[PDB]
């Protein structure tokens, strides 16, 4: 089960991906999560990425494709994987095609979680993340049991630094402008599977499951 999860900032990629990886047993490979782990470790990858991420810009294609090429070479991708937030540009998608050909791990489908731009500020500004495990909540749409604390581990919730309104606007503009060529790319391959992301979390997931049940062993 070799999958890409794509969608605009805030569309619910992490929310759905967490469910997918628990139910279907494939690794969750989020480039945003990778860059943030690098930044927390203060590695050289993290320092290079940080300049772009803090401004809401895309990290350049070449280093992004490099981190993904190396990640997809691990033994845990041999029966399937869930890329989340990559590819984000058509050049990334072209590069991934070639990587996956050499690796013998061709994509089955690209799931596109479709959500109107106008709804995404409110998703991102109300988002609260667990400092311990990185699971996401929303103050209105998906609140924790105990305000300000993760259900799983009692960790303090925070706001991601790029979830401020200015940076969210830049992220939306930047990502909208890259999205259409990417959708065109995958629609021409036939791999693109669109899901309505403006439903209850469990209803988006039910639609995801309708596709993935046809791909499991
Ligand atoms: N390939 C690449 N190339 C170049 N640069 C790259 C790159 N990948 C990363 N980068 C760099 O890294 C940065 C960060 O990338 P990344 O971390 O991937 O950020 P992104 O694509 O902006 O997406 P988010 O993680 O913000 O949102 P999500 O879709 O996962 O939504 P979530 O499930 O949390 O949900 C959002 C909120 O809504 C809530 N929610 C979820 N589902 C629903 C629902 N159905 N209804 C109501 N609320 C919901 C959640 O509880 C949560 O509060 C980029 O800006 C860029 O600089
Ligand atoms: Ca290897
Ligand atoms: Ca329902
Ligand atoms: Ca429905
Ligand atoms: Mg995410
Ligand atoms: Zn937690």
């Amino acid at each position: 089960m070799n999958l890409v999860l794509m969608g605009l900032p805030g569309a619910g990629k992490g929310t759905q991906g967490e469910k997918i990886v628990e139910d279907y047993g494939i690794p969750h490979i989020s480039t945003g999560d990778m860059f943030r782990a690098a930044m927390k470790e203060e590695t050289p990858l993290g320092l290079e990425a940080k300049s772009y991420i803090d401004k809401g810009e895309l990290v350049p294609d070449e280093v992004t494709i490099g981190i993904v090429k190396e990640r997809l070479g691990k033994d845990d991708c041999e029966r399937g994987f869930l890329l989340d937030g990559f590819p984000r540009t058509v050049a990334q998608a072209e590069a991934l095609e070639e990587i996956l050909e050499e690796y013998g791990k061709p994509i089955d489908y690209v799931i596109n979680i479709e959500v109107r731009k106008d709804v995404l500020m409110e998703r991102l500004t109300g988002r609260r993340i667990c400092s311990v495990c990185g699971t996401t909540y929303h103050l209105v749409f998906n609140p924790p049991k105990t305000p300000g604390i993760c259900d799983k581990d009692g960790g303090e919730l925070y706001q991601r630094a790029d979830d401020n309104e200015e940076t969210v606007s830049k992220r939306l503009e930047v990502n909208m402008k890259q999205m259409q060529p990417l959708l065109d790319f995958y629609s021409e391959k036939g791999y693109l599977a669109n899901v309505n992301g403006e439903q209850d979390i469990e209803d988006v997931y039910a639609d995801v499951k309708d596709l993935l049940g046809g791909l499991k062993k």
